[PDB]
């Protein structure tokens, strides 16, 4: 049994794969990681080569992608854009896994590569799976988003998914709706080739997700199989530890936004405001620059020195990367501010921190909603979209202090952490499909 | 310097056609939006709508997602007649949308088959329809008088008169088309019923080719044609270089019609017996591209070794246009639907005709009538009769052999040249009708 | 495999599984076979099950219609209300069928909506032909209802049909018998549209049913064919049996109430009761949910601890779903308690096991009769319909002991399965007939 | 400074020049600036213009687009809107852009690209408001009357001759013409247009652009010229007295032969002006031109080498217009020469070789820049002779009322280029309009 995991372009994907791909070789698969160069963010090629150096034998393949090339599919994000140049040049790679030494036995693809992968291994004797980065409740959004597009003629209130409740049309995104744009076009080309997937991987569990992973599993992807949540390679050298240690347990109130996403430059004024009114000890991570790490060559000119020099004592801002899962773990966070990209959510889920759920674009308010459900974090839906809406420091503070001082969200947020342990037991669900899953690979 | 919508409808006979002109309304200033559906029937046209986006990325598309088959009283066993009835439900969906356009429209150009439902679409909203056909005028006229024959015996008749041209043998016209319930008579007569609410009715064709019928067109209703044709290409080869001039036959039957397996082994023993170099495009799957899964086990193992020297044969989508242009290519075997006789005629390529299905016998006698190309009566309807490869061997010879035929078709290749240049009259013809459009 | 052919099966495991077999012994046969199957499935098992036979039948495509949705009144049965959900969508096949590649030769349609495809054979001319999955004695009763529904409509000792043994009131199901009920109409309606089929094939051979074949050719269903017992499809799996194997030969009563539940909670455990004092070693498969495989939650709550713990080391019990043809062939299993289902009984006469039968509702009561004449098991007439009466512990263990100790029967029912084999084999009257339609199809 | 914008000119230092100290002039004006440009450049010279702009302004950042696989200038044009597309991600990745200026040229391409990506953009044209007109008035006037006429009109602008109009423009046959209306139609997009002129230069011709629909022109002449300082070039220049010395530069490309550029290098040394000659062997390439100065003659070099300078290759043009020693310039009359000469209130002489240019001698003359004989027409059409030239020559010398038009012109020129006129005040006001 050979693996192949072809990720595509962001460290939501990006990360995910490596996760599982390390998982796979801990539990004896032999496993190759698919990369492209270049890659649009300076941390995937560093954390590759990190993560590699780790995990040493995980056979690294590299493909020089074609440049980018296209008709259609208005984009206006470079994550997006490298994920249409990845998914152009697919093709192009079935001359190298034919005479790979160790044959692959199956590929696990990313959602957006699918549809070409699939074309890719049809005349090769390789199972073809797809992991999903997203929540489970995004998918039947997804499955649902043909019979959305033909029968959403008006613009009234929100659609209702056929097993599970119906969703607001504002937490849809506008994006998806469109068909030009990019987002749309992935989403309808890989579902309609999911049916040629062995099986479709998912970071969710079951108690995560019952009504959502159970409503896809009768809704036509019956081939649905959740392993998370996805557990860190735990692979790092840098320290940026040392100012939590100082701190009181629980105190602290960690915001960040995910790889590549900002803030409006009234929001970032607006959001520090709101962290020196609430009083709380925090942790801010600032991307001001934007989604690229390499030019957001910016450093802290975005609040001015009067500002930190004010904050010093309660919190430390930090612009860069930084070690989420492992600052989550610190007994000194106790709240989480979210763009709830699935991959943090279901990090803050393990780690049992409460999480302020702040959509700015894509699945996230979904996502923001199954946050909300499960007791995970608090959401205001009145807020909207980030990045079409604008907040005020009293009322982002208001909510600051909400989220740290609910008892009974410390209490809630904790038993999903304990049921995220479960599932990777040997008996828990999620740990023994993916055992199930293992013994199926070897053919 | 307005906004135009062009709404096909299914198949790559009825979607080339459309895109073509849309490319040719941008060239000429026009801003255009192309009005798709999903999903496709076939594969062909999910590629080349993509393809032409990319290329005029200037030109808008507009997507619209298919609502499900509905029961209606009209027989249909066709996957391609099928879709356009779901199309054609589906086009009110389309009143909202039109609202809320970047630009407003000035006018719509909608299929023939999609014309009922349109014009009733924009009835209210302020914008000129008119319609675009695929088929000849010579077809055309047999339709405009369908809903009078469709009150009338016109039983072991040989032939029934067109009103200001020559009667059409009853040999020509497909059976389906005069038995009311099935969706090709249905379609065709419910469509002409609604004309007279389109400002136009563009037709693929020249005053050259079809001036008898132009006319015949004119005086019986229907005085909104306006031919512009040949539609121009908005826009296998190294077998071909190789190839001595005008040495080679091409055969093909079109985008969505395939032979029976019976026929198709003795249409390429006629090949054999005919000894012409030969490029073949084999379809063994029954019109879709996607469930034609055969490939080349339609021949036998034995057959292409035979024939390699002389010939080779492709299951798959070939490029037709430049396939008619290289200069190898000495006759066409066609199905003679339409847009593919208007490419024989544009790049004046002599043409073998044999009729298969539906429009295409009408078509097959402008196509001998013209000079363009030979047909033989006594074949008949091809998917209803079959014939030997015997037969098929001496035609095949004879249309290279022809010198006159060669000539023939240059001077129809020449009028069709003519008709684009700014003097001439189709050209002027689009000119016009961009003029009229109204911002 | 030249021509092509598609099986369709509506609804149910009774339904389905049988209509898989015929499409798997067309391929075998040198057909070219697509399978067609409307979603959402009502049941969890048959979307199982078909996952599976596509997985392990890899050649025979899975064509999929889906359902729109429906909201007719007058609960019924969630079976029979999606055997007229996929009538209410039964026009979908005709895009479908246009679209198919070679053209079908033949296409082979569940009896409950031979009436609505009547028009989809005409325009598109397929030869359309029709699986019987139930005896060829109740397909009789079924098959004259109309003309026996025309006379005086009411009850008597015995109703009779042309030319078999007369069939009992109290083995004819009592909604049959009203000509205002739902029933009626689609059996009356069903049956009108069986002159536009050109072969009628049925679960069963002539040594079974002698009579019912010529009953059914001298009333109007002269096209019938019985192409019995139906072959077994493939599965690839066995961690059901540890017990099994130490357990000796013969020595095992598998009991099985079919694809659904049976008997009420109160009546099974009079079983639970009568099973102990037999004696009889045993594997017994429970559905608690007596009709969805979705909705049953239920566990250790059926039979109680106290039950379950006694017969510890005598007897082991499986919720849910279990192999059942792969258990009933081996060596182990000696005796079989059935509902009766007629495609159950085929197996047995097919694997020679011996029947204890207790049908429970509907055509099962008929195939009670069949049982009995066969020789194949030991039935009880008086049981009656299920939850109609309370059947004693008492009573049920010595109709047990006494088919564990018959050797008559044992010696009949060993008989049976000669003969079903008989059929099988290429000379085979039921072999045949199969490979005679097959000659008959046209490319 | 918080406004973020890039420029983009796809060739000649037409477009580059002009489109650099535009980038500059918006560094000055407080507006983070990103130049794209497209590689690789035609031009040797163009590359080398860039990387000393680069270099010269630290804090201007340069994005580029490789280029994947006639007129080279024009052809080059072509070929960026083929790879515009190549644009999409180098917007996605910056550190968004407040507007993009782009290229008169692509505005059509990016039209698409403008739209998805939402970016206010702009376009700056290097050329003259009534030639621009010409340009503007184009699309209609070709279909309407597809004839040739002694002079043509535009609406609110004094007819210029067909004789001034290239040849090129005015068949519809040819990729020129296409490449110009087609853009014009895409003007409409644009939130603003920009062209190098001031009011006062042409009143009739900015109001012309206004009427007729290009109601959204902004003339923000004369750019501020981005430069290098200090090199100690042109000692030969320092040493000359006041106005004493004429400049001679046809292009940046070549413009007549060698037998009619005899006639002036004979006809320089009769007029007896001091000179220093800018001469471009390549007709329109830099890297192409490998010719000495052979085309002149050894004879010429010998007997005027006291008198005057040749400088084969480049010069920086409006560093040796600033200068005390030159009084006199001569002109193949580009635009961004022109406006350079009112700027720097040198007397110019009109010899438009090709194109646009004759327009702009006629606009000179209205202006009374410099004097202009039109006679003399397009460039290798029909020769001039060395003794006709001379008189004009002297003439442009010794003329004291054209002295004192072009101190005016001068004089009117700043009056713009000072905070209370109007080119600055759009400049200001623009880029307030801007938002982050
Ligand atoms: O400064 C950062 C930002 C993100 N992440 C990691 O990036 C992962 C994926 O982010 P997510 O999917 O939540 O948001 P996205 O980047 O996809 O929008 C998270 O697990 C984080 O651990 C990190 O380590 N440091
Ligand atoms: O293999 C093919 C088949 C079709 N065509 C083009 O498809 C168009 C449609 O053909 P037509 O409508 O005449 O036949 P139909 O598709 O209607 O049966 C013609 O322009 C052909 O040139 C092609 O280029 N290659
Ligand atoms: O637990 C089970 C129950 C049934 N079956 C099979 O599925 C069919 C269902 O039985 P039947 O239709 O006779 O009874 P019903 O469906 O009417 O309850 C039979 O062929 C059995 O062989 C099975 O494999 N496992
Ligand atoms: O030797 C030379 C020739 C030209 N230019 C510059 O060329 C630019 C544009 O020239 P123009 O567009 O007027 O002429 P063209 O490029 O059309 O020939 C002006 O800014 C001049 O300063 C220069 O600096 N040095």
């Amino acid at each position: 049994a050979h693996i192949a995991l072809f990720p595509c372009a962001g460290m939501g994907h990006l990360l995910p794969f490596l996760r599982l791909a390390a998982m796979l070789d801990a539990r004896g698969c032999a496993v190759t990681v698919i990369t492209v160069k270049p890659t649009v963010s300076a941390a995937e090629s560093d954390h590759l080569s990190a993560f590699f150096t780790i995990h040493p034998r995980i056979t690294r393949l590299e493909f020089q992608l074609l440049p980018y090339q296209k008709s259609g599919l208005r984009n206006d994000d470079p994550f997006f854009i490298q994920m249409e140049t990845i998914a152009t040049s697919v093709h192009l790679l079935r001359p190298l896994l034919s005479s790979l030494s160790p044959p692959l036995s199956a590929i696990v693809s990313d959602f957006t590569l699918t549809s070409q992968v699939t074309d890719l291994v049809s005349d090769l004797p390789i199972s073809t799976y797809t992991l999903m980065t997203s929540s489970a409740a995004f998918f039947c959004l997804m499955a649902y988003l043909p019979k959305l597009l033909q029968i959403d003629v008006a613009n009234r209130d929100a659609i209702e998914i056929p097993d599970l409740g119906p969703i607001s049309m504002s937490s849809i995104p506008p994006k998806m709706l469109d068909p030009s744009d990019f987002f749309s076009a992935f989403i309808s080309s890989n579902v309609s080739s999911l049916h040629k997937v062995k099986g479709v991987l998912i970071n969710t569990f079951n108690s995560f997700e019952s009504e959502a992973i159970e409503a896809v599993r009768r809704n036509g992807v019956d081939h649905i199989l959740p392993i998370g949540p996805l557990e860190s390679y735990d692979a790092k050298k840098a320290h940026d530890l040392p100012w939590l240690d100082e701190q009181p347990p629980e105190s602290v109130l960690f915001v960040s936004f995910g790889s590549r996403t900002a803030l409006s430059k009234e929001q970032i004024r607006e959001l520090g405001a709101a962290l020196e009114k609430s009083g709380c000890r925090f942790l801010w991570v600032l991307k001001g620059g934007k989604v690229d790490k390499e030019d957001k060559e910016e450093v802290e000119d975005m609040l001015g020195a009067s500002f930190v020099e004010r904050t010093k004592k309660k919190g430390l801002i930090v612009k860069g990367w930084v070690k989420q899962e492992q600052i989550l773990a610190h007994p000194a966070i106790g709240g989480f501010v979210s763009h709830c990209g699935w991959n943090s959510v279901i990090e803050a889920a393990r780690l049992g921190v409460p999480v302020l759920a702040w959509p700015q674009h894509g699945d996230q308010s979904v996502n923001a909603g199954v946050v909300e459900k499960a007791g995970l974090g608090l959401w205001v839906r009145e807020w909207g979209w980030g990045q079409t809406k604008l907040i005020g420091r009293e009322e982002i503070a208001e909510k600051m202090i909400e989220v740290m001082q609910d008892e009974k969200l410390r209490v809630s947020a904790g038993e999903v952490r304990a049921k995220a342990k479960e599932t990777r037991e040997v008996d828990g669900d999620s740990e023994a499909l993916l055992q199930r899953l293992i013994h199926s690979f070897n053919n």
